[PDB]
DNA sequence: TGGGACTTTTTGA
DNA sequence: TTCAAAAAGTCCCA
């Protein structure tokens, strides 16, 4: 399966974290290192350590001459010793493993075989026999969906220090790696970016933090660095030395639409003008880890001081609705199907791309509540013609295997009440902040987060005045400092960073809440012209940033 | 083949 | 009983 020209890593990235762990490597000092890749592969990392070690062994080899035993230092002499004293690898693959151990022979080109340090193995059941210098390469990444049942059982057993609920494969490597790095080691890693934002990673984050002194992030955000895979990948280079002062140099790019594989070398990108550099107090950083510069660390720590409420104070969210198979319950609004289901079991239905800002586009789909269906005997025909369609695939969902719902049920149906409501609406992921207030007691899937307004801040707070400053510039901005990025121009809107949000109320309420009114009131209009909106919302802004002071 | 529009349901807790 | 998180996303066209 996993063979094709995907998962390679790029040689611009593999040059700079191979040169990145040994750039500073004192051979002669200690003439035996030990570097290991645990998911090798074919051995991307490892032939360029190999060819980085005899330029350095080589280029030294008459101080080891002097300094130790001088029959054992000679340059034919160094490709025997690179392989039985300082590559290691490991990978579950055999074929792979069989690939790697044939290249790493074939690059001297008789005497008694060499001994090569190869293993094939699943890298997180072997019982490593000791630590190591300089750990690189790219581990796999799974989710919580691809992995075995089987094997995530021993995950959460084994390594309940970083993977738990929905984490991924990679948070047990890091912890693999940090293990099983030397004291003064270097780690040197690419793994995707996700975890430095997301609340899976909390407590892989906790586990780096506290076990290694990170040296460098460098964030691709949504670039492409791996063609025709989606994944957004960060490196991340840290050590176990003693140092008094731990900060990070923090490299974030600034256009994600630059092509890696043209440059030179990945520190020539790094200096440019392409990425921007900073630092980080590694001391400083709580269970999010707050990666911006002192910009917008002074914009971030305004507004969150400014701010006395949070939405998760005012609101209440929830998740849309689960069917478990949306072909089965969603239909078009015109199909002729829909006059075998009474309307009282029909509900509107929008997707993300529905939701605008302020507003709602008109519901194209029918959603069919089918909980509300009591008998099979009644309203048959909707059973045998509409949702049995696809009863192979409905009895198919856990719930329906362990009998707690009946094949024809909605998964998680959720609560009808809290849906036909006035609330708010968003897309689960989007380039920016679409916040808006659904009047129609639209339906949704998980695509669409909702929330209303408590009963206690209704006085407060008005749903009118809450987009208003959501769908601001202001906010747009400092919702995207914490936000999880996703792809090229998508950040995660979801509830565990959205209710987050802190908001205010001081003496610009009025003005705000009636911009947000006009604007509302332009966008619902059928002779919509939708230009004045730009400017109320610029004057919206400006009263916004009046009152956080920025 | 790479870029852009759009986003299901499986899953642990 | 029932919540919400999760892109080695998914899909299509020029
Ligand atoms: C394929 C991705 C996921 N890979 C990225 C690193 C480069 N991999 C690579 O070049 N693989 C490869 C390339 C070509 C071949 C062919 C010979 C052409 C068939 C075979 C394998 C991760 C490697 O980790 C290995 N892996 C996965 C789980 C896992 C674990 N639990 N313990 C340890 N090693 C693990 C897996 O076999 C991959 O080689
Ligand atoms: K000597
Ligand atoms: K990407």
């Amino acid at each position: 399966k996993k063979a094709s020209g995907i998962y390679y890593t790029p040689k611009i990235i593999v040059d700079y974290i191979v040169k990145k762990t040994l750039k500073n490597h004192d051979i002669i000092k200690n003439p035996y290192p030990r570097i290991l890749d645990i998911s090798c592969g074919c051995g991307n990392f490892l032939l360029e350590v190999y060819d980085i070690l005899y330029d350095l062994f080589e280029e030294n080899i008459y101080e080891l001459k002097k300094k130790y035993d001088e029959n054992y230092w000679t340059v034919d002499n160094i490709h025997r010793h690179i392989l039985n004293y300082c590559i290691y690898g490991a990978d579950i693959d055999e074929k792979a493993i069989s690939i790697l151990k044939d290249s790493l022979t074939n690059k001297k080109v008789d005497e008694s075989d060499i001994k090569i340090n190869l293993f094939c193995c699943d890298s997180l059941k072997k019982k490593w026999r000791y630590k190591f210098d300089y750990i690189v390469g790219n581990p796999p990444y799974i989710g919580h969906k691809k992995l075995e049942k089987k094997y995530k059982k021993f995950l959460l057993e084994k390594y309940s220090e970083v993977y738990k609920d929905k984490a991924d494969l990679y948070f047990c490597f890091y912890k693999k790696i940090i293990d099983i790095l030397k004291q003064g080691g270097i780690g040197s890693v690419i793994t995707p970016r996700y975890f430095l934002e997301s609340l899976s990673g909390k407590d892989l984050r906790e586990y780096i933090k506290s076990n290694v002194n990170v040296q460098e992030i460098v964030d691709f955000l949504g670039a492409n660095i791996f063609k025709n895979i989606g994944v957004s990948s960060c490196i991340l280079t840290f050590d176990k030395k003693k140092t008094k002062e731990t900060y990070i140099d923090v490299f974030k790019i600034k256009n994600e639409d630059i092509c890696i594989n043209k440059f030179e070398t990945l520190e020539e990108l790094l200096k440019s003008s392409k990425f921007e550099h900073f630092n980080i107090n590694q001391r400083l950083l709580s269970d999010e880890w707050i990666l911006v510069n002192k910009d917008d660390e002074t914009f971030y720590n305004k507004i969150q001081e400014k701010c006395k409420y949070s939405l998760e104070d005012i609101a209440i969210s929830f998740q849309g609705i689960i069917t478990g198979c949306d072909k089965a319950f969603i239909l078009s609004k015109d199909d002729v199907k829909l006059n075998l289901v009474d309307d009282k079991f029909l509900k509107c239905w929008i997707k993300s791309k529905n939701i605008n800002k302020y507003i709602v586009d008109k519901s194209e789909y029918r959603l069919i509540y089918s909980n509300d269906i009591d008998n099979e005997n009644t309203n048959k025909r909707i059973l045998d013609e509409i949702i049995g369609l696809y009863k192979t695939k409905l009895e198919n969902r856990r719930e329906c295997k362990s009998g707690i719902r009946k094949w024809y049920e909605l998964q998680w149906g959720r609560e009808k009440l809290f849906f036909e409501r006035k609330k708010i609406m968003y897309p689960y992921k989007s380039n920016e902040n679409r916040f808006a207030i659904d009047y129609d007691n639209n339906f949704s899937s998980a695509d669409v987060y909702s929330f209303f307004i408590k009963e206690e801040y209704l006085d407060k707070f008005s749903y009118e005045y809450l987009v208003g400053i959501l769908n601001s510039s202001v906010y747009d901005k400092y919702f995207k400092i914490t936000a999880k990025k996703m792809s090229k121009n998508i950040y995660d809107y979801y509830p565990n960073k959205v209710m987050k949000i802190r908001i205010f109320r001081d003496n610009n309420y009025e003005e705000i809440e009636n911009l947000s009114k006009q604007i509302i009131s332009i966008l619902l209009n059928k002779s919509i012209d939708k230009g004045k909106v730009e400017k109320l919302q610029i004057k919206m802004d400006n009263l916004i940033m009046d009152s956080l002071g920025i």
